[PDB]
């Protein structure tokens, strides 16, 4: 009964009535997600149902669910610090990282501990077709000391190294602060050029608030990735927007990643030529198909272009840059068997 009003009431196309289909529109496109209760009993009911006798042969593909489902969980699993188990650190960092890096490769990951805080895991991992044998592994610490009262212990495991840290700070955005923060450490010590080369080190503030360090040849910022993990540069092509000037755009779903791009100019003509981009992905399992995809594809279509629509329609009405020529790009992770 409010489905319809709210329908009818995003179609005033007048501009007068914009702020009445602004909000309706953002009620309508909110409520499809769920309220936080269900992904967190979900998620943390497979994570320790799981722990006390790992192999009943359905907690593996429940594990497997998390890792290619639609659904994102990263609103959750980084709450896997401890949680009180010790064994669910190891669950969550195998999904995360496997969910996260699903361009990559994976082949050999594997699980090691200390006798104190530091739930340390490894993964050996290739490019398949991207600047074509790297490694990496990922670790949890507490406020923000810990990290490097221990640093030099966890890294005893070309810079083909990833290091993946997630710090429990749950209180108060101030990114600001915390870029700073990681800035001192990152500037002072060079541990990941002199112990055995790491390319890039990535800092997971607790939704989730990325900041990546290259502490390598440019300076240890990156404001592109910014409240993104730099393992789904692949997985959408933002390589190919050195023309560009961006601005990430936070939304609600941001599995729909909308980003706005000024056209690079010289210091003499200004700028004309904004454009906004919905660089998507797509997370499921493969499909077998029996003549029984089209459904899939149809559905999976129709729902990402209708979400894809209503979200660039609130940023658009949002500001006043007078774009152009807007793109939409959908990745669809799973392979479809179809002509």
């Amino acid at each position: 009964e409010l489905l319809n009003i709210l329908t009818e009431l995003t179609q005033l196309s007048k501009t007068t009535n914009a702020k009445v289909a602004l909000r309706a529109r953002q009620v309508l496109i909110a409520s499809h997600l769920p309220s936080y209760e269900l992904r967190h009993n979900q998620v943390e009911s497979i994570f320790l149902s799981a722990i006390d006798m790992y192999g009943h042969q359905f907690c593996i593909e429940n594990l497997q669910k998390l890792i290619l489902s639609e659904t994102s969980i990263f609103d959750v699993l980084p709450n896997f610090f401890y949680h009180s188990n010790q064994v669910v650190r190891m669950a969550a960092l195998e999904v995360y990282v496997r969910r996260a890096y699903i361009a990559y490769e994976l082949n050999s990951v594997q699980h090691r501990q200390l006798k104190d805080n530091t739930c340390v895991v490894e993964f050996q991992f290739m490019l398949p077709t991207s600047h074509p044998q790297r490694m990496g592994g990922m670790v949890s610490f507490r406020t923000f000391e810990d990290f490097v009262r221990i640093f030099d212990e966890v890294m005893g495991c070309e810079p083909i190294h990833i290091l993946n840290v997630a710090i429990k700070t749950d209180c108060d955005i101030e990114d600001d602060r915390l870029a700073a923060m990681f800035r001192e450490f990152t500037q002072q010590n060079k541990a990941t050029l002199v112990d055995h080369g790491i390319r890039r080190l990535t800092f997971l503030v607790a939704f989730p608030k990325f900041f990546t360090f290259r502490a390598r040849d440019k300076f240890e910022e990156d404001r592109i990735y910014r409240h993104l993990e730099p393992a789904l540069a692949f997985q959408l092509e933002l390589n190919r927007m050195r023309n560009f000037d961006l601005t990430a755009i936070p939304c609600a779903n941001h599995k729909m990643h909308l980003y706005l791009g000024a056209a690079k100019v010289e210091v003499g003509t200004e700028v004309t030529d904004y454009r906004f981009f919905v660089r998507a992905i797509i997370r499921h399992s493969d499909l077998v198909t029996k003549e029984a995809s089209f459904e899939y594809l149809q559905n999976e279509g129709e729902r990402l272009l209708l979400e894809a629509m209503d979200e660039l329609e609130v940023a658009f009405n949002n500001t006043n840059v007078r774009t152009d020529c807007n793109h939409i790009f959908l990745n669809f992770v799973p392979t479809v068997i179809m002509d």
